[PDB]
């Protein structure tokens, strides 16, 4: 037992991380086969950074303007191209550590592991979720641009996130690996802000099941509710609607615990309307919404990855 | 910015994990150079498991009783020996992925990353602390025996933990890599229990600094207190004493935030005596004690590892 915000083993990604320097800017790149992926604002200098015309900036660049370091080994850039908000730097060396991978865009509410990096060098790994407002509450300092987020499914790394910027509330915004930003953010200096967020309702339910599986039952009740009546309480508490599909995805956990999903909704409703009254759940005094149904089944079962 | 329970990149450890089978028992081993380290209760069967005489059990074993799988590659056991509560299985193959390592025993209060494993196959990574009662609040299922805990310091993996058992409250007990258990636990089936715990006071302070660095300041105050007066409040709230050395280790964070350590103690005291009154700190509604001063400086700075 136990329940921890658990990331995927990061080894397969660590051997893809490289350092991309261009001008005065150094950031992290993702080296897969003979291409390094990185944020396109590497070609900007501090005064480009305002309202840049990236297609103009890139024609003025040479291959040799791109210093790529794979550890202490220099990579020779033989080509460069722009795909949305990422650069694709073509190197003369395929990454022999290239894992099986995909470029997948995730949904708000889904989680992923983040291998935070500085100067192409991995620093830590931690689990995040894509907030309903398409931000992520990460832990990122200057130099972490180009750190990626990923899931791993057996041996395949599904890359889903490239880090690009911090927003003024301290949350983080970036792209999928195809260079398309998550949410209404841009790689310029504007007064952009996160925008209002919600709590991921299906994930709180999944985490309530995680609790029941792990022995916290004080919040259960005989009561039940309809899906409609639950959703009127969710809207009050800035929770995002629960759909029948969410109830369906919660079936396995309902099944394993013997707690009908709508019964669990009744419990959440009471938790939302009454607070916790000085008690905790899985060592938390808040309702946790960054574990998916997948994550709960993953730790409460024992699935691994080769 | 941001603050996340952050583990070390796990790649260097993942390439040491192997599967040790012996009889009906399968668990994880740690392969470094030509030796696999694993818990000695692998040589037990379900009825040995009560009060075993492990030295008797091991003389009855043959080298060939030990199936060692490094992925899909079998390792030939050429020798076996017992060091306290671990087995040392000598294999004919040095692990070519052996990182620079040390075997270090940690102190209660210090943290480490845990690469949870099943059948020698890494499942997830997460950060833990050694509780004052020498347990750890991990996330471990059947088959996770032999998963290790570690820190990484530049390129060197300091291994500190081998997982051995779950205790009836769901917390976890194990050994250092020299086979010596953390705390008064034994690798038998007894009615052993965790024993009373405390909150790691120095770590809460470090995390309060993490908050101030990240913009949460609502809990600060003009007040101050003496170290003695603080420790009388700590004892009330089951916090463990703060020493001058703890204050000394907190200097850098005091220095960077401009908040004297004893001023921060005053804040903790008010937080202990008043609660949080519906507010949160670093997204937590509880006082967090599983970040050391090192961990805070590590994320709030940007140290990495090669
Ligand atoms: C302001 C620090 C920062 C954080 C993430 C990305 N870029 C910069
Ligand atoms: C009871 C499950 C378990 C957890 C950790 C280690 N061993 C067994």
């Amino acid at each position: 037992s136990g329940f921890r915000k658990m990331a995927f083993p990061s080894g397969k990604v660590e051997g893809c991380m490289v350092q991309v320097t261009c001008g005065t800017t150094t950031l992290n790149g993702l080296w897969l086969d003979d291409v390094v992926y990185c944020p396109r604002h590497v070609i900007c200098t501090s005064e480009d950074m305002l309202n840049p015309n990236y297609e103009d900036l890139l024609i003025r660049k040479s291959n040799h303007n791109f210093l790529v370091q794979a550890g202490n080994v220099q990579l020779r850039v033989i080509g460069h191209s722009m795909q949305n908000c990422v650069l694709k730097l073509k190197v003369d060396t395929a990454n022999p550590k290239t894992p099986k991978y995909k470029f997948v865009r995730i949904q708000p509410g889904q989680t992923f592991s983040v291998l935070a990096c500085y100067n192409g060098s991995p620093s830590g790994v931690y689990q995040c979720a894509m907030r309903p407002n398409f931000t992520i509450k990460g832990s990122f300092l200057n130099g972490s641009c180009g750190s990626v987020g990923f899931n791993i499914d057996y041996d395949c790394v599904s890359f889903c996130y490239m880090h690009h910027m911090e927003l003024p509330t301290g949350v983080h915004a970036g792209t999928d690996l195809e260079g398309n930003f998550y949410g209404p953010f841009v790689d310029r200096q504007t007064a952009q802000a996160a925008g209002t967020d919600t709590t991921i309702t299906v994930n709180v339910l999944a985490w309530l099941y995680a609790a029941v599986i792990n022995g916290d039952r004080w919040f259960l009740n005989r009561f039940t509710t309809t899906l409609n009546d639950f959703n009127l309480v969710a809207m009050k508490y800035n929770y995002e609607p629960l759909t029948q599909d969410h109830v369906d995805i919660l079936g396995p956990l309902s099944a394993q615990t013997g707690i009908a999903v709508l019964d669990m909704c009744a419990s959440l409703k009471e938790l939302l309307q009454n607070g916790m009254n000085g008690r905790t759940i899985l060592g938390s005094a808040l309702l946790e919404d960054e574990f998916t149904p997948f994550d709960v089944v993953r730790q409460c079962s024992g699935v691994t990855f080769q």
